[PDB]
């Protein structure tokens, strides 16, 4: 529910990236694309991924064999 806690903020440890969209987290979980991964270790999104690997079977970023079945 909603609690009211009134912190200070969020540790520096760091927040996913898509160079995809290029976009930060809340925009991305902004009712628009769900957050993904991918073994080569790196973060997509839903919609940026899923079209990445019909255009690019291999991953956008290190393009290196990525397939999840
Ligand atoms: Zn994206
Ligand atoms: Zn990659």
């Amino acid at each position: 529910g909603s609690s009211g806690s009134s912190g200070t903020g969020l540790r520096p440890s760091g927040t996913v990236s898509c160079p995809i969209c290029m976009d930060g987290y809340s925009e991305i979980v902004q009712n628009g694309r769900l957050i993904v991964s991918t073994e080569c270790g790196h973060v997509f999104c839903s919609q940026c991924l899923r079209d990445s690997l019909k255009n690019a079977n291999t991953c956008p970023t290190c393009r290196k064999k990525i397939n999840h079945k």
